[PDB]
């Protein structure tokens, strides 16, 4: 119930926005029982409160067809109130609305292009002649007249912001034409409703910022001071500065914006004075909100700062934050991608004391974000955004916006066959037939990738489970560990049993350890991170473990995720394996991997997979419970599995019907999966050699091979060798025997 | 569908540029049926649109010999329209072209060298007398008369930009003469047609940079904002800066350049101030393009950056791209060859959201690059660019340009002994005779090596397959090893199986393991990286693995490449044999080689070949198929080989007829090939 502040509550003034029947730009209608409930009289002026602090004046009337909870209200004041159909607005009477003296209204530039008539007599005089229409400073109204309808913007009113347009009120239209860009930017201004997937964080921010500034007495009587510093921290793209934009657009208090690097100045000491002057500018316009974007830019650790001016700036900020209690009416926010780099003194109680964590949205959060970004988008009927939000597993809101933009560009590509770039104009019918479909979202989802992982992505060959032969039980387990919590989250969480956070693959080389990982990457609907072992190591001190920390943190945001540590022999070898280990850089890397895997334990599933080649050198601390709990032995295929391996490799290759894949398996008593592949590649190469010789033979006399035959496999069989010998197999069993005895 | 934007849809306005017959500078010729198709009347003034947003005005005159798909025009308008014979331009009516009031023309300096008379009366007044010539600002036209034909530049007109030179129109030529260098630079300006091998990338960049600018209504209708950030990445020489230059040249929007290190300044807060001033200037002149060249110079990782000024620069860039005050129709482009070094915050959407990879071109793309680079050059008829493109395997566009320059330099060299360095002038006959032959491409190609490989280059003693005696079967496996996947990639795909890309040579010393590698380096048509074993290893903790990674990454960039390990038992030994071996780095290097050879990445045409004296210490993982899958045993020569080895050594050696090499093979039984050479 921490979101009770978000709940819009029941107010009699609340009404639903609906299409108008006869309502013009200055009159609205309410139902007669609602008029009697609100004590609203016909002919009274009423005020409508919408989103983004947008307000308008209209006359209230009675309509017997109007629902009680609903209002009849036309589109001009819809755009004025910045609301759409279905929205909830507030209505109250406004007394003491006097006759207007002078108003300055100016047309919209694109609504008057090519128009040279007398604007007053054609447009303003007939519309306001003896109508007594109520207006507001900044109102937009559409007037019919001349050869094309014209919209105007009110620029000045006398008095302001409310007055009555009387027949003797001075109305003039001279002035510079208002550009469309300003009106469009004001219309597309961001509000709270733009924000999705962070309702809890939105409630926290509102009750930390808006409620104290709006009602300081409500806190005063109970005797608790408002929170003076709020820190918004999270991974890039989550919507921190979007929250800042929403607050700045829909708060009552004056808003001051500070960008960290902007504080810097060349003159000696002027940067601290700039921070100071910003704070006193907040002082004069109290109450106020200060937003310090990129706080880590100007607030590093003073223990680690090598510059005098930066250290002075941090200390000056600390002094200002300490005095912020003396201010009593100023609230400061800060957004940072790395909260850990900020000096801890700025995180002490009384300085950024309450920290809000803007996190990765869930499935319903991603659905909300997608719906928000598709509100201006035009969609067909086949589109279902719930599936799209389901398929985006680790995507942050910025990634979802990128997905929507890519899908729109894909629809534009689909229409690019008809549209011509070099054309001076675009046809109307082609423009109208343009629309976004499910196929565009599916293409975008194909090309979609979280921005956090673009540095860990690798191009993996196309591998599907049918490509892998044998290991049928192993395949089921891998789907039973990965696919069930991904597809059935409710089952696992309800039971409450602790999961295995690892599956170590130990087996002879070429038996499918890496292919199973490729199958996970291509099929399983979870973000995949492939870590080649010795990538994380760095010769420079401290960074080698840092790369381990960031990678483990990197998979943390994108849960569901699979962290594939290929060849654990390098990063995680036995403690004391380097008996000297004077530097300890390898040892500290092994310890760091231990810290992270034990460090995180929560509902969101992050699977760590290691495809070790020879598992005995691995530190057993990795294999001990709590880390890599489940182990799968990837064995050499038997006679039945080998036939599947031969079929899976040869399924895309045209082969003779005479070739018996069952016969080849029993001859290959001990061959691995890779060895069976070499038999097929060797046979394929021999067929190519014949085809090259055949085509040379035919062209030589003038101046082939449709499929691999039985003789081709016969010639390729003699070159075949058994890669992994019997002695190598025993050690792989020996590791299992030692673990089984301990188990 | 990806390159749908690059389709040049056929419209009647699209016409082929053709030579002139009797036309002067101010007219072009169209076929009568095509005129009736577009309702064009003879004598009408029309507006011509060409490359690089270049416009010209010409009069339409009918010709029965003019093709319906072609338009006749002279050299002057073609140089005005920045097009060539065989290009496509758009022709449309240009009404309301008024009579000129007063125009300013300035002659070209090199056409007036030695002319001291009144340029007006000598050239211009006869040129425009009762002609009503249509002219446009910036046009270049040549006038005959006097002592030498003189070109003129129209720098200003009244009205603008189109007017007709009427008899009363004032034509004055006073002013500062125009430099030749400026005209040359403008004529050799770089456009979208100068970039080859990047059709997908050009499609993406045109969709991002050109399409929203030219049609800012499609996105308004569909209700989205097109991506406003492009990050071009790839190995050096692929053309990222070239694509930036083409975009700057061919766009109408204001274009601002930001070189990386130019931002840095002495005084505190001047780097942030410079970035802010650039972005504010772009915002004022919206729509605009900002190009940040060498972005990794000023945008490194904040967590990996020591100096606080650099982190402040990164934060300022982050706030400028996306902050509380969003950008106003500004597109930001950047080019780096290390996209991973860029800070992770810059890569998300609302920033460098679209990352476009300028990869190494394949055969057809590099043929396109060669055609682009040879359009200005003059070549003999015997040349074949297709063969030159086929032979250049790992070359990048810069390397192809270097090949062209080297070939032209060889063409100059061939004509050197005729001409003199200290002579005042070159013989005109030598200049006319001068041309680039196929021999010059062949020589430049022989000396041509990729830029990526200018470090891993060694001198090889030029061994041929005939130098190696015996090993007849092994040679056939080696020749078809590298030839088949590159010469016939279709055959593998038709049979649908991956080629084998690994060979291990093991045998007694002196039997030709290193010799076979020498022959591969010369005879085989693929890049060759030869590295001895221990050279990769380094004192530092992570360097020894990073060295292995960059060699394999370098071989991938140069595919098809052969990566030969001279003593593979050095760098690839059995793990666990020595506990505490060094810092454990030797075992980790084996792991690095293991993942690079066969891992989760897609495998290119990189053939890994290794030779080892003692293969028993080789790590069994390295021997697994998919890594050195073929284990070739090169044993001591039999009697038949011992004859061949003796003959191969002495093939260039004058020997007596009486000595019988056949007997020598029978006496030696366990002799190695090195031992046989010792006798010789
Ligand atoms: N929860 C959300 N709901 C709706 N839109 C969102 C949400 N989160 C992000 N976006 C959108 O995705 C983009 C995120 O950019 P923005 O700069 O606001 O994110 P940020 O995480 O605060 O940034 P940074 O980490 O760089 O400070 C914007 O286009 C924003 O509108
Ligand atoms: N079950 C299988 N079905 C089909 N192909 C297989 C199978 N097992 C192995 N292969 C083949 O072997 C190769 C896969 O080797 P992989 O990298 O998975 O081996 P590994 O057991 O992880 O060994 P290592 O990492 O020690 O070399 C591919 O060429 C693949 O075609
Ligand atoms: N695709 C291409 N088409 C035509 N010419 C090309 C192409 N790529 C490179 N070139 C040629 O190579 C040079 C372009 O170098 P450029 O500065 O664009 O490379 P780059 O990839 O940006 O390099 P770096 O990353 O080192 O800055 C020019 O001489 C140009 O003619
Ligand atoms: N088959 C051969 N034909 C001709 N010369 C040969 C042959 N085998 C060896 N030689 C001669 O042996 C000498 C060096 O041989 P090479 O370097 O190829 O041996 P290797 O087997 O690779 O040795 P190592 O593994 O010990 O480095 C050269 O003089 C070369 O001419
Ligand atoms: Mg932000
Ligand atoms: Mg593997
Ligand atoms: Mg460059
Ligand atoms: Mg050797």
């Amino acid at each position: 119930l921490s979101t009770a502040i978000l709940k819009q509550k029941n107010r009699p003034n609340r009404l639903i926005v609906d299409e108008a029947i006869n309502e013009d730009n200055s009159v609205v209608s309410l139902s007669q029982p609602k008029m009697d409930e609100l004590q609203l009289f016909r002919g009274d002026t009423v005020l409508l409160k919408g989103k983004k602090r947008r307000e308008a004046v209209c006359i209230v009337l009675s309509d017997d067809t109007c629902s009680d909870e609903k209002i009849r209200m036309n589109r001009v004041v819809r755009n004025n109130l910045r609301v759409r159909l279905g929205d909830v607005i507030s209505i109250q009477p406004c007394p003491d609305v006097k006759y207007g003296k002078r108003i300055h209204v100016l047309p919209i530039d694109d609504t008057v292009e090519g128009i040279t008539g007398n604007l007053f007599e054609v447009y303003l005089k007939p519309y306001f002649l003896e109508a007594y229409r109520p207006i507001r400073k900044g109102d937009i109204f559409l007037v019919r007249g001349g050869m094309r309808a014209v919209e105007f913007k009110v620029v000045e009113t006398d008095p302001s912001p409310y007055c009555i347009v009387a027949p003797d009120t001075v109305i003039h239209c001279e002035g510079e034409p208002i550009k469309r860009e300003d009106e469009e930017e004001s219309l597309n201004e961001v509000g709270y409703d733009d924000i999705g997937g962070c309702r809890k964080q939105l409630a926290q921010i509102k009750e930390m910022v808006e409620l104290p500034l709006r009602h300081p007495a409500l806190f005063k009587e109970i005797g608790v001071k408002p929170p003076r510093g709020i820190l918004l921290y999270g991974p890039p793209g989550t919507g921190k500065t979007l929250i800042a934009r929403a607050v700045a657009n829909e708060t009552g208090a004056f808003f001051f914006l500070i960008n960290g690097p902007e504080i810097m100045s060349k003159l000696a000491g002027e940067s601290e004075s700039n921070l100071r002057k910003a704070f006193e500018e907040a002082e004069k316009n109290a109450p106020a909100i200060i937003f310090i974007d990129e706080l880590d830019a100007i607030a590093p650790k003073r223990e680690k700062t090598h510059g005098e001016v930066e250290r002075r700036i941090v200390s000056q900020l600390l002094t200002l934050m300490d005095g912020l209690k003396q201010r009593a009416h100023v609230i400061v926010m800060a957004a940072t991608n790395r909260p850990n780099s900020i000096d801890p003194a700025l995180r002490r109680f009384g300085r950024f004391d309450r920290e809000v964590d803007i996190g990765i949205p869930d499935a319903t959060g991603r659905l909300e974000i997608l719906q928000i970004h598709t509100k201006n988008m035009k969609l067909a009927d086949d589109v279902d955004l719930e599936q799209v939000a389901n398929e985006t597993h680790g995507h942050v809101g910025a990634d979802l916006a990128a997905l929507c933009s890519e899908a729109a560009l894909q629809a534009i590509r689909k229409k690019m066959d008809l549209i011509d770039l070099e054309d001076e104009t675009i046809d109307a019918e082609v423009m109208n037939s343009l629309a976004v479909t499910m196929d565009d979202f599916r293409w975008a989802l194909s090309q979609s990738n979280p921005s956090a992982l673009r540095e860990t992505v690798v191009e993996v060959p196309q591998v599907t489970w049918e490509d892998i032969g044998g290991l049928e039980d192993v395949k089921r387990e891998l789907q039973e560990l990965v696919q069930y919590p991904v597809e059935h989250p409710d089952k696992f969480l309800k039971f409450g049993m602790t999961p295995s956070k690892g599956v170590l693959f130990y087996g002879p080389p070429g038996c499918g350890k890496t292919l199973l990982a490729k199958a996970i990457a291509n099929e399983c609907q979870a973000n995949f991170i492939s870590i080649k072992g010795p990538e994380l190591l760095t010769m420079w001190f401290g960074e080698s473990e840092a790369n381990v920390r960031e990678i483990f943190d990197k998979a943390r945001q994108a849960a569901p995720c699979v962290l594939f540590f290929d060849q654990l022999d390098s990063i995680a070898k036995a403690r004391g394996g380097n008996i000297g280990d004077g530097g300890g850089a390898a040892d500290r890397v092994i310890n760091q991997i231990l810290t992270e895997m034990d460090g995180m334990s929560t509902k969101k599933n992050v699977f760590i997979i290691g495809a070790t080649n020879r598992p005995d050198i691995i530190d057993p601390a990795i294999l001990r419970p709590g880390r890599l709990d489940q182990l799968i032995y990837i064995p050499l295929p038997d006679e039945k599995s080998r036939v599947a391996i031969l079929k899976a490799n040869l399924r895309k290759s045209p082969v003779a019907k005479d070739v018996d894949l069952e016969f080849l398996a029993k001859m290959t008593n001990g061959f691995s999966g890779a060895d069976l592949t070499e038999i097929c590649q060797r046979a394929c190469k021999l067929a190519i050699r014949e085809s090259i010789e055949s085509e040379i033979r035919r062209e030589r006399e003038r101046q082939p091979v449709p499929e691999i035959r039985r003789d081709h496999f016969e010639e390729a069989m003699r070159f075949a060798r058994r890669s992994v010998s019997d002695n190598d197999i025993r050690k792989y069993e020996m590791f299992a025997q030692t673990l089984q005895q301990s188990r």
